[PDB]
């Protein structure tokens, strides 16, 4: 609709700023509440700011709430880490990945009051005091990275059946009732000021939707504005009955949640099962069904008004704001059958008509998915945003029973973030606290062998194995550390209240409160590892066509020399790659991923679970290969890794789209239960009519059975991404599928525009 247009316009009509409100407000709270508890300034600060923030409802806005006035800021969090933003202030229009605006005023500010008072006090300046020298010199090596160090964690689902089903009056009374029987407890005292904060936040929109209803001269926005005052005051204490309810209470807590925590991915579970009760009292109230879904389409173009603030080097791994509102469609029930419903149809319909990055919509596949909705999705997938991704139940309840997770909370399961496997409203995952960088691993091992003749290949694949595992050590050390810097610096009270079981317990997520602990560590550059070991192995140990310190040499060289260049072609097309279903070198990346699997489940976080292994990069793995010199599959040096964790690498993959299903298959899916993440890119002329959407609903069906996790797809020609090259200008609004996350291709730098053009363009 017209109003769908215009609300998507008003995001991008103005340049993004940076916002100094939240950290503001945080820190004058923060001055008033010097020498209480840690998690009751946390609190304090957030009542603080909901108390105080800047609010507006934004023209024909039909579900009020948003972070900050102005569309999409950068809200910066000086508390977390205040030395980036003072190297970066006078960068920001400028810098190669996520640019924002900021006044000369506000750089003022942030220079004299805001970086002076979080200078050595700030998360950030805990987290470097206890990093250790071994950590240290690991991450130097660049072995592995440590995430969320210098902003708060996210990466979490709450529970929104708890809120919705109850409403904030009865959660107010629940929580009145644990203070008085533990009138001590500080998470209680927090979560009980919050949610009756929350309510006055509310009430702060409801009162200023009847002002702005009166001063309204449009008879259809005046019954509009008080539509949403109305609903706004049933938000403050009443559990929702209709649509428009449950909507708008929904996106009242999250914009509340951000105000707590100003973090990416507090994802959205799964939407149309515990949206579907209000959307069929709404029909069967009689309300139209053309405004429920332009409501939701509206609401979609809400969650595009988040977008998270972030350095110039995390940005390398996290490009383009993969802000995360992740929520998946369809799946079982409780007992196993299948859980499609008419919201599971209704979101993607609402999708295809604003097709932006958010919301990050997942399918869930399994054996009993019907035909009208796989061709739904394929339809939907067919736009070329990315969205729908996909997610296979047949693996992901299995990897969730091996981790002690209930049948049905395992079948109730949903997705953090771009990939990350997670229990709505049950865990507290560190969904992506580490990336550690396989080919790197390889490489170091290879120039430790230089000279070495007693070299062979098979002690060279323990010595890589060894080094696996002694730096996982280091990895699990290092993600420990920055936990407990969460902990002791940033409880979030709020969403924790709305995290099973911290109510039990009486502890806030960061303590151990959740039903379900995980630590999620990437590991990254399968394909490339096993492309290398297995060129090397041939060309090196089989056929002796170079010793080893010959082929040491043309790496250092960079393959530059005119032997050289040569070796390169012979190294890329003389021995087989991962992704064509070969079993000799799918072997390899299966073998290895799983010694790194079972190495990363023997370590304890402290919060009494255990660290899970996954495979997924979002945008490291551009930087992650920048760091890694030639190796034997053929990558010059500084070349990027694989493609978004299990892909095979770029142009690699010769044999169809389904011999890289098959490849991936062969790995031991089953243990990645922090998830994974494959790309595979179709031209838009295969996918044509609806033959099309067949080949790719049977596509999808050959990847459910093949017990693959995640498949996300790109459908655009080559030359278009070249085209908006060319001139961006005229491209603003194209998207792209990057890596569990789609963004706008022309906000996206070079190098990974061109990690999109060079995948391989598939036909079915």
């Amino acid at each position: 609709t017209n109003r769908i247009s215009r609300l998507k316009t008003a995001l991008f009509a103005n340049t993004r700023e940076i916002s100094l409100e939240r950290a503001l407000l945080y820190t004058a709270s923060h001055r008033q509440t010097e020498g209480e508890p840690v998690i009751l300034r946390r609190a304090k600060a957030t009542a603080y700011i909901l108390e105080h923030v800047e609010i507006s409802i934004r023209d024909e806005e039909l579900i009020a709430g948003n972070r900050t006035v102005k569309p999409r800021a950068g809200i910066m969090s000086p508390e977390m880490d205040p030395y980036w933003l003072l190297k970066e202030l006078d960068q920001f229009p400028t810098r190669p990945q996520d640019r924002f605006a900021i006044s000369e005023e506000d750089k003022r500010i942030y220079r004299e009051e805001l970086f002076p008072y979080w200078e050595k006090r700030s998360m950030k300046d805990f987290i470097n005091g206890q990093m250790t020298d071994e950590v240290k010199a690991a991450t130097n090596t660049q072995i592995f990275s440590i995430n969320q160090t210098d902003k708060g964690q996210g990466h979490i689902i709450i529970d929104y059946p708890r809120l919705l089903n109850h409403g904030l009056g009865e959660l107010v009374a629940q929580m009145q009732q644990h203070c008085q029987q533990q009138p001590e407890n500080h998470f209680y005292q927090a979560a009980l000021l919050l949610l009756e904060a929350s309510q006055k936040h509310i009430l702060r929109y409801a009162e200023l939707a009847e002002t702005m209803a009166a001063n309204c001269t449009d008879a259809q926005r005046r019954e509009e504005l008080l539509t949403i005052a109305e609903i706004s005051r049933h938000n403050a204490q009443h559990k929702p009955q209709t649509f428009w309810q449950a909507c708008q209470l929904f996106w009242y807590m999250n914009i509340i949640l951000q105000y707590e925590s100003n973090a990416s991915s507090l994802s959205l579970g799964r939407f149309d099962q515990y949206m579907l009760p209000f959307y069929q009292t709404s029909l069967t109230q009689g309300e139209d069904a053309a405004f429920l879904k332009e409501l939701l389409e509206s609401l979609w173009v809400k969650c595009n008004d988040i977008v998270l603030l972030r350095s110039t080097s995390s940005a390398r791994y996290f490009a383009g704001f993969p802000t995360g509102y992740t929520a998946l469609l369809g799946g079982l029930t409780e007992n196993g059958r299948s859980a499609v419903n008419v919201l599971s149809f209704l979101c993607l319909d609402a999708y295809q008509s604003v097709q932006l990055p958010q919301p990050n919509l997942g399918v869930r596949t399994n054996a009993l998915i019907d035909t009208p909705f796989l061709m739904k999705t394929a339809e939907t997938i067919r736009f070329g945003t990315g969205i729908p991704q996909i997610f296979n139940d047949e693996v992901v309840v299995p990897a969730f029973l091996n981790r002690g997770v209930s049948l049905e909370d395992a079948r109730d399961y949903s997705v953090v973030g771009c990939v990350e496997l997670s229990i709505p409203g049950r865990t507290y995952g560190l969904h992506d606290i580490a990336m550690f960088n396989l080919l790197k691993v390889m490489e170091i091992c290879l120039h430790e062998n230089e000279g070495n003749a007693a070299l062979t290949y098979e002690g060279l694949l323990e010595q890589i194995r060894a080094k696996i595992s002694h730096y996982i050590t280091l990895m699990v050390e290092g993600s420990n550390i920055c936990d407990i810097g969460h902990r002791d610096w940033a409880p979030v009270p709020l969403l924790s209240s709305f995290i099973s079981d911290c109510l039990e317990k009486g502890r806030d997520i960061t303590d151990g409160g959740a039903r379900y602990n995980f630590s999620g560590v990437q590991g990254i550059g399968i394909a490339n590892l096993s492309d290398s070991l297995h060129a090397l192995k041939g060309m090196v140990f089989e056929q002796q066509r170079l010793s080893f310190d010959e082929l040491l040499s043309v790496l250092k060289a960079n393959f530059a020399t005119p032997e050289g260049e040569k070796v390169r072609a012979r190294l890329i097309n003389r021995f087989e790659k991962y992704g064509n279903d070969i079993d000799e070198v799918d072997n390899i990346s299966a073998e290895l991923l799983r010694h790194y699997c079972k190495e990363v489940e023997k370590y304890q976080n402290p919060r009494g679970g255990y660290f899970t292994p996954g495979s997924y990069t979002v945008s490291a793995h551009v930087p992650l290969g920048s760091v890694v010199g030639a190796t034997p599959d053929g990558r010059f040096a500084g070349e990027q890794l694989a493609d978004g964790g299990l892909s095979p690498m770029l142009g690699q993959d010769a044999q169809g789209p389904t011999a890289v299903l098959k490849s991936v298959s062969k790995l031991d899916n089953t243990l990645l239960s922090n998830g994974t993440l494959l790309n595979v890119k179709f031209t838009p002329a295969t996918l044509e009519g609806e033959a099309g959407l067949r080949k790719l609903a049977d596509f999808l069906r050959a990847f459910t059975q093949l017990k693959l996790q995640h498949i996300q797809f790109n459908v655009v020609n080559a030359d278009t991404l070249r085209e908006a090259q060319q001139r961006p200008q005229d491209y603003a609004g194209l998207v792209v599928r990057v890596a569990g996350y789609s963004a706008f291709f022309v906000e996206l730098s070079k190098e990974i525009q061109d990690d999109i053009i060079r995948r391989t363009a598939h036909q079915l």
